């Protein structure tokens, strides 16, 4: 029985095959059939191309040698290559045209999800072209999804040489009959077959996946749409910035391009953005996913006033100063969404663009106490329960697994009221001791939050709600302002606390406001609807953030 | 006696004054004299500009109000503003034209170096213009050199209001007579004077500095050229990446733009790049200053083979993979310079460009043992002394302060032979027990290296020299290759081990090689000649790295 799946890159994990353009170039130029494919493979094992694939020479060194072979072939065929024939132009164009074969990658992802060891075995080259970054990017995106990447130019061996297959089996730590091997070249398939490996000759992807599905007994074709790539905490770059003597902020960092600072809500973590981090980095951004003050690896001082909006915002500005960033786009959810609007109001020069999930922008009412305002809305009762220091901490810290399992639920899975929490005497009063696991989360993901909250607990996080007066007084200073920088408001249909309707007058204070709306989405937006959130954020970032 | 110096921004720390363009715009357009300056200050404390400076409104909201004032003033003057009059265009142009007043900043730097508390007190605005980043960058560069930055739009007060001065004194924790206050506006100087502060009306910088020099008794004018900005380790962003189960790599990160990976030599630290990090980040690059494997906060496994070039290079590739970087420019010095050439030879697709300080590229000789090659050069005797595990560790770890003080010396300050080290029986045999402190380093900087080396000592670092055979065998695989990616070789006249002459045949293997040469420079290039290194690196990065 199989337990390993090996994939070729060209014509298998990536399409159109860079190789298949030789035939297209031949036809486009009306060159004799197979001329370019013939010059490419000239001299076989002793030839220029084999030396390139074994890593003896670089792609830029190979280019003049391929030109020489093209001439010799044309001389023999008694044809003339055109006046403006260029190998570099042809190969630049072909490499740039090559894309990941999404359905093939999804099958590799599904196999690996089921316990398969996966690898990419490719005949490739050391690319030193001025345009090499395009290929570097493609390989980067692809390789992260596999246990191994075996490149001919790095191992000094090539398919179809039998040694590369013995090397592959050694790397996989598997006997040949345990391996399914996919390749678009019959000649490169033959040694794997001769070894007794299961082999699939790849022509069209769907037939190749049908063969793969039959041989593995795992459904790979016609499967439900998969979730976006998540984060493994131990595989991320972890950053730490001291913003002041007793406060340090922790963040996870991924990608290159414009800085995108992600700001979670209550009671969350940088990990609440697990589905957004890989997607936004892949979209061309440098993601900085915060552990907000009071959370995870960031400092959690006990004082209530350390958590007022003015202090939190000042610290996020220091955070940018220390990292040497003049701006960042700020994207927040829940309490993070609130912080992000205040960053736009008080520090617009440091805010490239601003986006909030669920949290609307509502200006402070100077004629009403914030406690009066909270009292007027029944769904905000939990906020009054959070006021008294120690009360909500004791309940929320009593059983961490129960806390997160009760909180992190989709709109059709609640066990939690949110109204009459004070009268009831607690958040989990009518709650099971052993809540069922939400479809949104795995047990492992819940345990991650449990482990993070063991460090500082709920004091710092609850302190975000204990600055209503202070926040109101500070917010009143911004009453004559408008948000005129690029802004996005994302509403969640089924957030029964931060209801879409509460964002209805935002255009009065943000005239150029752009919107996104997510149907059948509860409070935990990022994990409830990650695909939709990623789609909305990437589209808005590319159009309005640069 | 003075102990604090306060500087205005517009017309003092930054020139030309954004304000002084109103007069220039008036003349360029042949508008009545003072018309634009008059519309700008219209309504005084109750006017649009004061509201902007107090942070009541943003710059984009102020623009239409200034236009309205410009019209009213022109109506009264009985003039017509031209057909195409735009406040936005004028102010965008003026802000963009404004630069740091380098001699004023240098005086502020010198005062602070002498124990002065320094601050910037400015009447400024909340900039939400599409072009706001230019100003954000300028403020970022400037503020890092001061103890405080007090912005009118953030404090809700403006000069000349007396409250802002009381606020300034409070922030400084100083009585007025202890403060020297510099401003280009006589009206904004008057309240500070009325308080009894020493005040300087700034017209031309040189006279203002002459006044400042007289009042403080500190030489600020005609001083020797200062060293580039250094790094305070506690103020940096520290990054950590696990490259494999037992190996994690630590780095310091600063700036935005193309990734520039700095690779130190033996026996150094990320801190060896202290003078390059702020300069390269200011030049428009994202600097990643490594603690190479075996050093500082990076892992230091004991096994010799963990330090061969192949393993070290594979790990630097994993390092880029985990950070999500398809490429980085690699700049190395000494052993780091050696690694960087091998990154270019084996991983050109991951190397944007390559630069080495002192370390030449010399291809492996397949007809001679590497030990034979080392033996042939008398200056490389120390490398034979380093071979025997434990011998050099015991000597180098015996007294860390003595080790670094003996090693880190300019070409005219040696206490260290380097040849006949084996025959002598040690590196420090003819060395003082208490070496004098080199002009290159402070006691504090030496103590930083001492503290870093207390964690893992010299085993890992010395292991870089214990892989001669392994490195030679691996290097021989690259004998048919050429380095064709952008490359820079920087030679140091007085490096008596890595002599400029050893780089003479590099063009045979790197045909497009660019060069830099530093006169009167010893082995410790980055700290010996930081200004020159920064100049060479920035020029090459801007021309060849993007
Ligand atoms: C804002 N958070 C805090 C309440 O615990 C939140 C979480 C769950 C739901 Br449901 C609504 N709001
Ligand atoms: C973000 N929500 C937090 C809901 O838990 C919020 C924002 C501002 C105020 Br006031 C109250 N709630
Ligand atoms: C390469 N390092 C190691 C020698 O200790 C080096 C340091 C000092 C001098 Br001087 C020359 N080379
Ligand atoms: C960089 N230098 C280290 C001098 O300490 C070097 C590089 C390669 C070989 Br082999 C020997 N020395």
């Amino acid at each position: 029985t199989l337990r390993a799946a090996v994939f070729d890159l060209d014509g298998v994990l990536a399409l159109p095959a860079v190789f298949g353009v030789l035939g297209r170039t031949e036809e486009a130029l009306a060159l004799p059939r197979g001329l370019l494919n013939d010059a490419f493979q000239k001299g076989g094992p002793e030839g220029a191309t084999t030396r390139l694939m074994k890593g003896e020479i670089t792609l830029s060194q190979w280019i003049p040698l391929m030109e020489e072979n093209c001439r010799k072939c044309s001389e023999t065929a008694k044809v003339c290559l055109p006046k403006n024939f260029s190998i570099k132009e042809i190969f630049d164009k072909a490499i740039s045209a090559r894309k990941i074969n999404r359905p093939m990658l999804q099958a590799a992802l599904m196999l690996r999800k089921k316990g398969f060891t996966t690898a990419i075995l490719t005949n490739t080259w050391l690319d030193d072209r001025a345009e090499r970054d395009g290929l570097a990017q493609l390989m980067c995106e692809l390789k992260m999804h596999f246990d191994f990447l075996i490149e001919s130019c790095q191992v000094g061996m090539v398919k179809p040489e039998p040694q590369i297959y013995k090397f592959l089996l050694d790397t996989l730590k598997a006997s040949p009959s345990e391996v399914v091997f996919l390749d678009d070249i019959g000649a490169n398939l033959k040694p794997a077959r001769d070894l007794g490996m299961v082999t699939i000759l790849v022509q069209d992807t769907d037939t190749a996946l049908k063969e793969l599905e039959k041989v593995t007994g795992i459904q790979l074709l016609n499967t439900p749409a998969p979730l976006p790539t998540s984060c493994n905490p131990s595989d991320m770059s972890h950053g730490y910035v001291t913003v002041k003597p007793r406060v340090r902020l922790h963040f996870v960092e991924l990608g290159s391009g414009p800085a995108v600072c992600l700001c979670h809500g209550f009671p969350e973590s940088w990990y609440s953005w697990r589905y957004q981090i890989p997607a936004l980095a892949q979209a061309g951004y440098r993601v900085l996913a915060m552990d907000m003050k009071g959370y995870g690896e960031s400092s959690a001082p006990p004082e209530i006033e350390e958590y007022c909006m003015e202090v939190l915002c000042k610290e996020m500005v220091t955070f940018l100063d220390k990292l040497g960033l003049s701006q960042a786009v700020f994207i927040g959810h829940d309490w993070g969404g609130m912080l992000v609007w205040y960053m736009a109001l008080f520090y617009p020069e440091r805010v490239r663009a601003v986006a909030s999930l669920n949290t609307p922008f509502i200006p402070a009412n100077p004629n009403m106490s914030p406690l009066e305002s909270i009292k007027a809305n029944p769904v905000f009762d939990y906020q009054l329960y959070f006021q008294e220091p120690g009360v909500a901490e004791a309940e929320l810290e009593q059983n961490l697994s129960r806390t997160f399992k009760s909180l992190f639920r989709a709109s059709d899975e609640s066990v939690l009221s949110m109204h009459k929490v004070c009268e009831a005497g607690g958040l989990f009063v009518n709650s099971p001791e052993e809540p069922s696991l939400s479809r949104m989360v795995t047990e492992e993901e819940i345990q991650f939050y449990v482990q993070q909250f063991k460090k500082s607990g709920f004091r710092g996080p609850l302190n975000w709600y204990r600055n209503m007066e202070r926040n109101w007084k500070w917010a009143c200073k911004s009453l004559g302002r408008k948000i005129l920088i690029p802004a996005l408001m994302v509403t969640a249909e089924k957030d029964f606390v931060l209801v879409p309707q509460m964002s209805q007058h935002m255009e009065d204070w943000i005239p150029h406001l752009k919107r996104g709306h997510i149907e059948d989405c509860g409070h935990w937006t990022q994990m409830d609807k990650p695909t939709e959130v990623n789609q909305i954020l990437i589209k808005w970032l590319d159009s309005d953030a640069r």
